[PDB]
């Protein structure tokens, strides 16, 4: 598995739980088709998304929707959502982790990239 | 102030990021991306004059920052293609809002500072 | 610029964190902690009229904020007592050192910004 | 286990392993005293650190050795170190884990805090 999110809360000090966190690989025609979405779990991770052998080389974005995160604690989000587009390439594809630590004004975000 | 003006900073060397491509759009009654400014950072890292108190109304606004090129530019392969921030802006009245990124290869983080004209 | 200022910003509430006690400190030939400066930030997030370029020789300085009193003045318990910023000034000649701060009841992130006077 | 901690670099998007960690607890004198201290595994964690009975209410400091870690790259930090100071409380105390993601000139700190 390839390819995991993370999402913390830095308004609480824990995980982002049920984050809507929706994965676009890029078409031919430079347009975001869908890949794969989910839920973040309990501890704030989401490691359902994708095969080894379907994620191939490219352009991915990964869409988190925040604004609803922060709505439902009742708390105004400054952000429409967040997004993090990247290369799925390296020396040929690896392990991808993608670590968002969120506040209603200012989000984080980080690839941790390991073989 | 200006009603919009972007910050960059540089984390790996402790400096403004200069001459960092920044792309502004607004979303058209189309849901469609509009053109709306573009401006490339200053010696302070800084960028103004990008719109006007009047040009400027209610609307979903991402600013594109193109990170991709400046690490690039300065010998490193960075992670990600761009750094994009996606906010609503006006929808209360006239704001003042100072985006600011500060930058790593791998990571980058965006604040927002919202102020009144008065 | 002056040889040292503080930008202290709220992630929260998408402000500069206003009357933020911050406190800085020299180590003593001794390794002890010597009281440098204080200050309160101002209504821009700022603190400026710190030191002096004379005043600010080598040495290594410990920036202490007070982000507990913030965050508790606001409703608010936070994670963490303080934030604390250590580093070495003026080694290879006088700079301008910002140290900024963005903070989150449960996080903090500090950049610096250093430069040459010329 | 009570106390985990965790490092990333943010420049090679991995985990930063052997970073030295020294923890503190602050004894009456309002004086630093030596708790536990290890080195950043494989993966940028660390686990070793305390006992559920150990780790009692009080002012703890985890210090992190970062200047070393920069150094050991051939980048020179801007900071001597990276410290962390928080009470250790809570409704009673839990569990944390204390992440600091870092740059030569810029880290991030936050807790994740779960019962
Ligand atoms: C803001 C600021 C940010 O927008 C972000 Br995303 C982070 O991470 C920090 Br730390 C700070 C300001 O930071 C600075 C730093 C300097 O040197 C000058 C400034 O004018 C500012 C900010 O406005
Ligand atoms: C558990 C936690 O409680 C925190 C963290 O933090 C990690 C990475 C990290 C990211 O991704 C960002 Br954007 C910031 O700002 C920081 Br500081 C730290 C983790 O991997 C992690 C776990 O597992």
């Amino acid at each position: 598995c390839p390819l995991m999110v993370k999402v913390l809360d830095a308004v609480r000090g824990s995980p982002a739980i049920n984050v809507a966190v929706h994965v676009f690989r890029k078409a031919a025609d430079d347009t975001w088709e869908p890949f794969a979405s989910g839920k973040t779990s309990e501890s704030g991770e989401l490691h359902g998304l994708t095969t080894e052998e379907q994620f191939v080389e490219g352009i991915y974005k990964v869409e988190i929707d925040t604004k609803s995160y922060w709505k439902a604690l009742g708390i105004s989000p400054f952000h429409e959502h967040a997004e993090v587009v990247f290369t799925a390439n390296d020396s040929g594809p690896r392990r991808y982790t993608i670590a968002a630590l969120l506040s209603p004004y200012s989000y984080s975000t980080t690839a941790v990239v390991t073989n």
